[PDB]
């Protein structure tokens, strides 16, 4: 029920596990499922887009977004495909530290449409770095979702909420 990959790190500006169409096929990835990486340490969840610079076995994502999951370059985790995911109905993060808080503020323009451009699944403490235009990114924690799960999908009619 998944699949062993190579964690590839890359520059996308975006969140998502970008997968050759390989393991899209052989996952049986549905629209907007959310997929477990499984490791030695606490799993993760990730949303994912069929990579378009492949064609086996290697799972791309951004550097720092990978980091911040516990990921190095060259590991090997388990892909494993989420039967269901809640939908969220409000979200509720912070800026990871008083300077993202700062750069929000005189960059707060639609945050939540640039955050659904980058990211759709989201877990509690998740912390992950996101656009805001084509300069300036800020790293954000994902605090609270609503309806309560271990993780959930991001949609345009999702309340984001955000607190100093």
């Amino acid at each position: 029920g998944g699949a062993v990959v190579t964690v590839a790190f890359t520059n996308a500006r975006d969140c998502f596990l970008h997968l050759p169409r390989r393991l899209v096929a052989q996952l049986h990835l549905l629209q907007n499922q959310a997929i477990e990486v499984a490791s030695d340490h606490q799993p993760t969840y990730l949303s994912w887009v069929e990579g378009r610079h492949f064609n086996e076995n290697v799972a791309e994502i951004n550097r720092q977004v990978g980091q911040k999951l516990g990921l190095s370059s060259g590991d090997q985790v388990f892909l494993r495909p989420c039967s269901h995911v809640v939908s969220c109905q409000q979200v509720e993060v912070e800026p990871l530290s008083a300077d993202d808080w700062e750069i929000l503020e005189l960059h707060a323009i639609s945050l939540e449409q640039h955050l659904l451009d980058q990211i759709r699944i989201v877990f509690p403490k998740a912390v992950v770095p996101i656009w805001v235009d084509q300069q300036t990114y800020i790293f954000i924690q994902i605090v609270t979702l609503m309806p309560a799960a271990p993780y959930g999908r991001l949609e345009t009619n999702t309340k984001l909420l955000i607190q100093p």
